[PDB]
């Protein structure tokens, strides 16, 4: 499960879809953690955005950022003319305030996300499209 920092507007059709479907999964994990009795103090939350290891733990105190980002994924999803079922954001007010923090990525942090998206593409360019077009070479 990967969270992207790039402009939803610039995601290849495939990464948009992927993200959109995988991000709300975070919300599920914090609900299970909180069902277990965990607090944000119990997670090792990295101070800087990262890609592998504890990439997803990173957003455990960032669910408000995640929620707002869901809105744009859903709307971008729409704008593209994708056939999605689930048109409104998830209510997370059942979750303690401490997990629902906001976040603002440093331009350098976004570049990190950019690259990961950017090298998966070049991996096999013909598997990626944008607005159902093969722009990637």
């Amino acid at each position: 499960t990967r969270i992207n920092l790039t402009l939803v507007s610039e995601l290849a059709d495939q990464h948009l879809m992927a993200e959109y479907r995988q991000l709300p999964r975070v919300f599920g994990a914090v609900r299970k953690h909180v069902a277990n009795g965990k607090r944000v103090r119990d997670f090792k939350i990295s101070p800087t955005f990262i890609l592998g290891a504890g990439h997803v733990t990173f957003f455990y105190d960032k669910l408000e950022f995640l929620r707002k980002r869901q809105i744009e994924l859903i709307a971008e999803c729409l704008k593209r003319g994708f056939n999605i079922k689930d048109t409104t954001v998830q209510d997370i007010s059942d979750i303690p305030q401490e997990f629902r923090g906001d976040y603002i990525p440093h331009e350098a942090s976004i570049a990190i996300s950019q690259a990961r998206l950017d090298e998966k593409i070049a991996q096999r360019p013909t598997w990626y499209k944008y607005y159902g077009k093969a722009i990637y070479a």
